[PDB]
């Protein structure tokens, strides 16, 4: 009613459960003035909204109509790696159900998307993915419940004779991005704002594309990251959501207007092609092109809401056990990427850590792209990048390193059981940058 803006369908847990059968199958759609095959969970680009409160269960049935092999992974969910098993393969035409319980102090925005090595840059980049939404009892606190709330899944695409557009030799190096750069799978949606203040969820599932996000004349509160609240909002000029990372904002209109959210110039290191140049850049792409993300339209005479003063008190930490370092290499040429000079081998088990022990993780991008560091199953803090603190404490599952930096992470090992952690540009992660964790 009222004004519609694009936004996934949503599931809702019912007296404690949500139980949903998704199927994973090839779907014609409409997409930006055309008509696209695309690869889609319960016939939707993106995938339908999960969302769920503390304690539910969720009994996730995937049906795969797709013609390879494929899985699921819960992005950031701190649930079982036997649940969450990266190393699990559904045939074509099999099912499997996924079941699990939400933890009781779990809140923000997290999603699904396949996780079958080898296969992820294109299965996602064709549209299988989406969202899955932990509610919090935060979320009935006046200066929060009555925010005008929305899901942005930010993600591009590219077309080629109606279908996703193939990977081509420079997109294994430096990862594929599109020319659709898509909000809720439409192309530059007008958003009606029917309240001054906005709480805006915000999802960079792209492959590769990072998004500088800014909306004209207003800043934004950041008030979660990937894996939760914050402990009270951060005001930011701009928002920059490397691949797989999520963040929750407070948009205070102020006057009425249209005003433009906007993917603003960013360089991630990406490669260029034919060496020949005069002056400008070069062979290095340099920044990206800005985009226009959405509009956004204020209500008439708007009137924000005071902003909360507190969020969620972020829990301290024992004392780590044990550092680990792990070195984060490229060879462009061969588009090969390494974690301390191997590549991925399922069969190999590179870090043995303890249950219920916390250890400090530093990761360190010797290369020169930027690299979006993931760990499965176990969610961190970042305490600094490059010798300096993080501006925030907040549970996150992806850490942004731009080449040279290092990141210092604290990694609380919950769950017993054998899982990965990989870059989120996930051409490079088909390509090597992947490498086994086994909690005992
Ligand atoms: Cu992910
Ligand atoms: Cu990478």
């Amino acid at each position: 009613q009222g004004p519609s803006f694009p936004e996934p369908k949503v599931v809702r847990s019912q007296g404690g459960l949500l139980s949903l059968k998704l199927s994973a199958t090839p779907t014609p759609l409409a997409i930006a003035g055309q008509r696209a095959t695309l690869l889609t969970y319960g016939g939707s680009f993106p995938g339908p909204t999960l969302r769920v409160r503390p304690r539910d269960t969720v009994r996730l049935t995937l049906e795969n109509r797709l013609p390879e092999p494929t899985n699921l992974h819960w992005h950031g969910l701190p649930i079982s790696p036997k649940v969450d098993d990266p190393f699990l393969e559904i045939p074509p035409g099999e099912s499997w159900t996924y079941e699990f319980t939400v933890p009781k102090e779990l809140a923000g925005t997290f999603w699904y998307h396949p996780h079958l090595h080898g296969r992820v840059a294109p299965q996602l980049f064709a549209g299988l993915l989406g969202a899955l939404v932990v509610e919090s009892s935060l979320d009935a606190i006046p200066e929060l419940r009555e925010a005008e709330e929305h899901l942005l899944v930010l993600k591009d695409l590219a077309l080629q004779g109606g279908r996703p557009a193939p990977h081509t030799p420079m997109d294994w190096m430096n990862g594929k991005e599109g020319d659709l750069v898509l909000v809720n799978g439409a192309l530059r949606p007008t958003l009606v704002a029917q309240k001054a203040t906005l709480r805006l969820r915000l999802l960079n599932a792209s492959n590769a594309r990072y998004y500088r996000l800014a909306l004209q004349d207003h800043p934004l509160y950041l008030i979660a990251a990937d894996g939760g609240f914050l402990e009270e909002p951060l005001e930011v000029s701009e928002l920059l959501l490397a691949p797989g990372e999520r963040a929750e904002v407070l948009v205070r209109l102020r006057k009425e207007g249209r005003f433009l959210l906007q993917a603003l110039p960013y360089d991630r290191g990406a490669m260029g092609m034919m060496d020949m140049g005069g002056m400008a850049h070069a062979m290095p792409q340099g920044p990206s092109r800005p985009e226009t993300l959405l509009y956004l339209i204020a209500p008439k005479n708007p009137k924000p809401l005071p902003l909360p003063k507190a969020l969620s008190p972020f829990p301290t930490l024992p004392a780590p056990v044990v550092t680990r370092r792990l070195v984060l290499t490229e060879d462009m040429m061969a588009a090969r990427f390494f974690i301390n000079g191997q590549v991925f081998d399922h069969r190999r088990v590179d870090l043995k850590g303890q249950a219920q022990t916390v250890e400090v993780w530093e990761v360190e991008n010797q290369g020169d792209m930027d690299h979006p560091f993931h760990l499965h199953v176990h969610p961190f803090q970042v305490l600094s990048v490059g010798g300096r603190p993080f501006p925030y404490r907040a549970w996150k599952d992806v850490v942004n390193l731009k080449a040279g930096e290092v990141a210092r992470l604290l990694v609380p090992l919950r769950e017993k059981g054998r899982t990965v952690f990989h870059c989120h540009i996930v051409e490079h992660e088909d390509r090597g940058m992947m490498g086994v964790l086994e909690v005992g």
